[PDB]
């Protein structure tokens, strides 16, 4: 076991505080927590000082997932609160990751954390993708940026997201760009749409 | 297998954030992602915040290149989406880069990403090279710097680049410098062209 | 119609009263729209010339329509007798005025079948097309999309009038390709012209959905 | 259809004239709404490929619809011949253009039955779904409840357009769950959002009754 | 349906295409009003479980309605299997999904007849009542006579909503006795209250005729 580096922890804390909760926080967390034990994940979550509402939301989601784990799961085989790192030693957490065959308590807990952060990101997104609409004078580039950030925060299935991508982007544009996007015809691509609507 | 470092990820995120999509981001990405797996490349692309129009265009370009790989190439072998890292697992990626000969899935995906990024740079060029014109009291050093920055962004063919460096550069200069550059005559390299124009 | 007996012999089956009532409702209520011709074809499936005459008796209330229908039937009978100089069916035998029902059953049951009923049916359909074109309320050049009219409804009106007016197939293809785009309203004609030449109707309708 | 003889042998029973008239009324008057597909399925129960072709002849008045219907039928026939290289039915035999009626009766009476009629029926229903989606007046994103519109009528319009637009089942489930609530009018959308996620349509309709 | 052969043996008679078209028109055009249940009962007279499933296939276009219909059918099948632990019909045999048509004919022809078709019919009618109550536009408390509305039309609306809402018989009797008088317009409610308690509907309609 190697301790979470001070630079890595400061990086995680700074991205959380500065970025608030944007969709990129999920991949940033996943990258910064490669190989992390539940103790290290708890360190990463507790070290954050701001957004205490969201940290409570994350703790509640972790508790729900742990309760479901205990419901489905009555060296000792870990329980939900054991996987969450609150009723386990760091040595026992090193166990089940060095076990043969290892049951990765760290990654299981990380999945729960990712679910909680998805819920948090969806809540923190300013508006729904069905509500994102181009302004009368907004450039198509800016409208596309807002649309796809919101779609990234949308949390729907991938097929639904594909349908959203192909339909809502054209549907929600202002009439000046909506006519051009229709003249582009169906089956267009974002490069062609954005070059056409640069004017 | 080694995961990409937090310092490297912070550097990539920061350079994207501050440079937007100036041409040097392509070589910066190529340098920072040396030895990267498809998972590492996906981490680098997903950790970026903002520029979501550009990131979607990159996704579409990657999907197109994956389709071309599927057309050209109809344990489990790598499909286009496998080289993209969307479907394949990290163990499959490691194995494909580990065979002798290996399938360098990291480099193939990197080439696709570089194609997408070149398209993004070409679209994010703030102004066309035809509109780069020297100011009334602008130094020729600054003017030609702007001209060649734009020319790097345009990514025209070498014949058009040679023609436009020879002709449009001197056409778009102010009269005071334009007279000097015309007196120099054709065939002047950039070194001679701008050293004769100092002051 | 004609139906095999219990022991297999073919015999005439009279056209039912409610089928005749359905044809009467088509003639009276539909005002000789283009849809009377599909309904005449459907209601008279298997009909012998006697049954077709029974149906035509209901058109006699419309004097001009019956008159031009009869004149078209006579002209097609003459065209038949030009090429065709029980007995062989005369032009007036196909029309079921000089013949008897048993000859009609025999002709319909010949090997190969002499499709006397279907021949008279096609003559009657020619006459009905003439009547429908006569009663058309507007020419195809007069159909123009309204400011708020959906493209689907305008296309429906355009193709209904196209069925009524009965131009040649080349002229019909040109009309659908060009005149449909020309008469559309400006907010929609912009998209139609943007789609360019060779635009199939599916592309035109999908692109123009909700433009009103 | 096919019906047993008096002595038990199966024989073709021609599709009745008034059933064809009913299908003609569906084609002409219904304007290719989503309800033409249930009515095509109902009116063509037991139909042989010859009967299905007889019904399809009435769609020929709509030139674009008939064209795309035929193209879909040909593509499905090719898909059949890909997997299937009296005789074994060819793709054009299922379509009832190269075959004869007796082969169709035999295939429908095989042990186990070769459901040639139902296969052609499903091909035709695919083509009809394509036509219905083409003729849809509005996309599902355009259905929005009015200020005084009852929630029942708005739900009816939403689900009619949902049948017309034919998204995938996952996308349809999402649309009913989310987009239905999104497009409702504010006085009603308040209650819809108050019901929370996982609200069945019965709860949404009972809660929203009389809110207009 | 089931019909005796020429020699007396019972055999399945397929539900006709136009009867299925009539049921399709009821499902599509009637919007699940209270009158769909009498029409389902009428159109499915003598229907076997296979015929009832054939009819239910047309409701599948309405996804929520079909879903709750199936759930009600399953719950009633479970209630049947609770009391009932060729073979004896299972709950899924009454639903015509695990059984075969011949067993259904045999059960319908037993001495005494096992009314499998009518049992499934009553289950389907329960589900249809649930759907009708779901789709009811207004509650019975919202029906109020207009200033100029005749008492006959208001009574018609009141009793239509009463059929839709499906309260218990005691509550229905109270509603007809009291709530009908309460919601009437003042010029008419004066006469209604003057008639006093125990006023039959005939007295209320005769007294209130022409009061608008």
């Amino acid at each position: 076991h190697q301790a979470i580096s001070p630079r890595t922890l400061n990086a995680w804390v700074k991205v959380v505080e500065e970025k608030a909760f944007s969709p990129e926080v999920i991949p940033m967390f996943s990258a910064l927590s490669e190989g992390a034990t539940p103790q290290d994940l708890n360190t990463m979550l507790n070290t954050v000082g701001g957004h205490q509402a969201a940290m409570q939301m994350l703790k509640e989601t972790i508790n729900e997932e742990a309760a479901e784990w205990d419901r489905l799961h009555p060296m000792r085989e870990p329980r939900g609160s054991d996987i969450a790192g609150t009723t386990s030693t760091l040595q026992e957490q090193i166990g089940w990751m060095t076990h043969n065959p290892p049951i990765p308590v760290g990654e299981i807990y990380k999945r729960w954390i990712i679910l909680g952060l998805n819920k948090i990101v969806r809540m923190y997104s300013p508006t729904s993708i069905l509500d994102i609409r181009q302004g009368p004078k907004e450039p198509f580039r800016d409208y596309v940026d807002r649309f796809y950030k919101t779609l990234r925060a949308e949390q729907a299935s991938q097929e639904v997201k594909n349908w959203m991508t192909e339909t809502l982007l054209v549907q929600n544009a202002n009439p000046d760009c909506k006519t051009i996007l229709k003249a582009l015809g169906p089956g267009a691509t974002l490069e062609e749409m954005m070059t056409a609507c640069q004017g």
